[PDB]
């Protein structure tokens, strides 16, 4: 590494996590300017879910110099967490944990007229990623109420005769009553008070057979593991903890998915950061973007009272599934642009002038190169002027053939004089190349840091690819000032 790298990793194999390796970062200053960051504790090598994943967090009270040790506000203990290496042959490159839950793909946001940070990442039953979710939205209503679903382990496959209702107390819905059985804050399960427990699993691997197997470590009996007396539906829920102490201590867990439709598949988080409002008509609206497999591919929460409720919103009526994973910035009147990935080879951009309630259709956006398959991006706001025009930053991979050539651009926001969406256009002017054309570049967030410079927390290798599976060390932080990015190649 260079001087220049020094200090370049956040989380990394050998910190506090116990895991080996890590992707999907997540970036936030706060408005104090103290900075967090979140990322995926991938175990069991870079797969996605299904696997053994845990969410970690980090902060710099320095302006974003520095990083203290990691924690795991999101985690699941069915599965131990360990530093494990994976293999990277040809056959075990592919094998991936069966039996685990995970929490993935994180988003950060900070409600700053309250100074509450929320921390959300996708939550996954045992052995269950976005690929093989159930359909359903894994609650019932009972006389009107939404309540989350169970499954006892001696009634019939695909039976959910049970509910998790006022103080965790679980009902059965065929009577209509009350059993001895409940669940606490952190859904662990109880039988006339008393913890029920199960034993964690290890993974290790003999050759390229991979083997999950039962220790002798009791752990709190969860609705989410794979061996729980009473199993939630297996769909992909959405977790939410807030923090009003600067991630010091987190809130319990918070199931928000009661929204989720019966008919998709997954609705999962688009990574990255959430946005608050800053102007206009919905100023201190609180959003989230989301995708799915549904009615709708991209789609929105957002909440009008500072977190407490959540509000979700279709922005197409796309049945297909495709990874549509959005970012949201601000126009200086108040209404959002959206960049997202798509299936379809391009970056996509959709407005919505009502604070995220609609969105106008998808429109390409030439200006950037990309795979069919597609990368996650990040955009974000910048507050200060740039050659006299409102800016917003970029990051993202450029080029056809896979994930690599990263670059941060600055757009420059005009009024075109026209009217609504189309009040407002962006000149992508400058593009910064954040190393060469080869390089691999992959997931990125960016935010402003409190100076005003910009910083970056990156993949830095092609997390697609087959052949780059399990490296380590390849989550990337970087800061830059505003004129060393105002290349025009
Ligand atoms: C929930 C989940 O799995 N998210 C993953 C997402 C997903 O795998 C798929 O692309 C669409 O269903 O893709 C990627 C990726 O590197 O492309 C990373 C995310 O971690």
């Amino acid at each position: 590494g260079a001087m220049a790298d020094i200090g370049s990793n956040i989380f990394y194999a050998g910190d506090a996590t116990k895991s080996n390796y890590f992707r999907i970062p997540s970036l936030l200053a706060l408005d104090s300017g103290t900075v967090i960051a979140a990322a995926d504790a991938r175990y069991g090598g870079t797969h996605d879910a299904k696997s053994k994943i845990n969410t970690a967090f980090a902060k710099s009270t320095d302006g974003g110099k520095t990083w203290g040790q990691p924690t795991l506000p999101l985690k699941f203990d069915d599965y131990v967490a360990k530093n494990i290496d994976w293999p990277r042959d040809s056959v075990g490159k592919n094998v991936q944990i069966q039996g685990s839950a995970s929490y993935i793909d994180p988003v950060l946001l900070e409600d700053k007229e309250t100074h509450r940070v929320f921390l959300f990442a996708d939550m996954m039953p045992a052995g269950i990623g976005s690929s093989n979710a159930s359909v359903g939205s894994g609650f019932k209503e009972v006389d009107g109420k939404k309540y989350l679903k169970l499954h006892w382990k001696d009634d019939a496959a695909g039976t959910y005769d049970y509910s998790v209702r006022e103080n965790g107390t679980i009902y059965n819905d065929t009577t209509n009553s009350a059993t001895e059985y409940s669940v606490d804050g952190e859904y662990n399960l109880y039988k006339n008070g008393n913890a029920m427990l199960c034993k964690q699993y290890d993974y290790n691997f003999e050759g390229t057979k991979l083997l999950e197997t039962q220790t002798d470590t009791d752990v709190n009996m969860n609705v989410f593991y794979k061996d729980a007396d009473f199993k939630v539906f297996p769909t992909t829920y959405l977790a939410m903890k807030y923090s009003d102490d600067e991630g010091e201590t987190w809130s319990d867990l918070q199931i928000v998915s009661t929204f989720k439709p019966e008919e998709s598949k997954f609705l999962v988080l688009g990574p990255g950061v959430g946005k608050q409002i800053a102007n206009g008509e919905h100023a201190g609206r609180l959003i989230v973007p989301l995708y799915s497999k549904s009615s709708a591919e991209l789609g929105f929460m957002y909440s009008d009272d500072h977190g407490n409720n959540w509000t979700y919103v279709e922005a197409d009526q796309n049945t297909g599934g495709a990874t549509a994973e959005a970012q949201i910035v601000e126009m200086p009147d108040g209404s959002l642009k959206t960049y997202l990935r798509t299936g379809s080879g391009y970056i996509a951009q959709v407005m919505s002038t009502d604070g995220g309630e609609t969105w106008s259709e998808r429109v390409p956006l030439t200006e950037i190169a990309t795979t069919g398959y597609g990368t996650q991006l990040s955009v974000i706001n910048y507050s200060q002027p740039v050659d006299g025009k409102p800016a917003i930053l970029l990051s993202a991979p450029n080029a056809t053939n896979g994930r690599k050539n990263g670059k941060i651009w600055i757009g420059l926001i005009s009024e075109t004089g026209n009217s609504g969406k189309d009040k407002y256009s962006v000149d992508w002017k400058y593009c910064y190349s954040v190393d060469t054309p080869q390089m691999g570049y992959s997931y990125s967030c960016l935010t402003e840091l409190p100076d005003g410079e910009i910083g970056l927390l990156y993949e830095k290798y092609d997390s697609w690819s087959r052949n780059e599976l399990h490296l380590k060390n390849i989550l990337k932080y970087e800061r830059f000032n505003i004129d060393e990015l105002k290349v025009q190649p």
